[PDB]
């Protein structure tokens, strides 16, 4: 399997774009950014609203767990590369502490307010300009050849005040390189495409169109998570009773792939869910036709079938979107 589009970005480019091995590291000053208050944590670091001691803004310190050498080197080569793009994060500096050598990240800072208290206050036209923004992100990075593999709404963050959007944490991206075999142990259960959760390994930017397909059915049926699997081969049941098992099949046959026969007696036989028997009067005011057309252009098993991020964007439910920016 290829991407249908920019399969060719890191082809045409210089080694020096996607070769992030090589990247040696320019460290800042440490001192010139102090931690204001705690705001954030997952797996792989800890964030934190900070100030530029210099200029007095603020900003994010983002402070790295322990990380294998190529990885840091790998967030952050994606970072300088995205640098300036559309609702991209900005990576400002890059620090470390003299004794321990522990790496921080210092990023411009957003106003955010958490998804779980900002989405369920969200108009229908918020839902579709927000979303919009997200995919303008997502399709600047795909045509600059970089998959983000982390799409949820954890790695949005959202001023809503000045109605800015940034897509955040780049430490799972990777270069997309046509016919590579990629690691299947990215983005949050939730969030995992098919084609993790059945080892699909030469997967490509689509995966993200996958993710941003759950986070979108998530907020339009007020269903968060929308597929809520409690391990990886659970996830995959949860999916099969929504889209069916008949299309499981032939996406199956179509990569010549074979389930484990555990997960294959766990999915079972399911008759397809159709998206309106998720409505109810709570979101009701959100499941429009185009709503429902535009998740089913982005919910498919088949990564080749489903929309890309700038098809997205030409969708008719962002019309008025596309209006007021016009
Ligand atoms: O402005 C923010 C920026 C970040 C952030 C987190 C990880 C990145 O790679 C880059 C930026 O996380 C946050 C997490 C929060 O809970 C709140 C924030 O405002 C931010």
């Amino acid at each position: 399997s290829k991407a249908r589009v920019y399969a060719d970005v890191n082809v045409l480019r210089p080694k020096e774009y996607w070769d992030y091995e090589a990247l040696t590291v320019q460290w800042g000053e440490q001192d010139d950014y102090e931690v204001v208050r705690k705001v954030g944590r997952g797996k792989y670091s800890e964030v934190f609203e900070g100030i530029n001691v210099n200029n007095n803004e603020k900003c994010i310190i983002k402070i790295l767990k322990p990380v294998k050498k190529k990885k840091i080197k790998r967030e952050i080569k994606i970072l300088q590369n995205l640098m300036g793009g559309p609702n991209i994060v900005k990576l400002l500096d890059i620090v470390r502490d003299q004794h321990s050598k522990t790496p921080s990240l210092i990023f411009e800072y957003v106003n955010n307010t958490d998804f779980k208290v900002l989405y369920p206050t969200l108009t229908d036209y918020d839902i579709r300009y927000y979303i919009y923004e997200l995919l303008k992100a997502l399709d600047y990075c795909h045509s600059q050849g970089i998959m983000h593999r982390d799409v949820k709404p954890h790695n949005v963050m959202i001023d809503h005040e000045l109605r800015k959007l940034r897509l955040i944490d780049w430490g799972l991206a990777e270069f997309y390189h046509p016919g590579k075999e990629y690691n299947v142990r990215v983005a949050s259960r939730y969030f995992k495409g098919p084609e993790l959760l059945v080892d699909l390994q030469d997967y490509d930017y689509s995966l993200d169109m996958w993710s941003l397909g759950c986070m979108f059915a998530g907020m339009i049926f007020r269903k968060e998570p929308f597929f809520y699997g409690h391990d990886n081969h659970d996830q995959l049941v949860k999916i099969a009773k929504v889209l069916g098992t008949d299309g499981l099949n032939v996406y199956l046959n179509k990569y010549r792939i074979e389930l484990d026969p555990q997960l294959e007696a766990l999915v079972g036989r399911h008759s397809r869910k159709p998206w309106l028997k998720f409505m109810n009067a709570d979101n009701q005011h959100l499941v429009s036709p185009e709503a429902i057309d535009f998740l089913d252009k982005l919910l498919r098993y088949d990564h080749q079938e489903r929309l890309t991020a700038l098809e997205a964007m030409t969708h008719p439910y962002f019309q008025q979107v596309r209006a007021a920016e016009n």
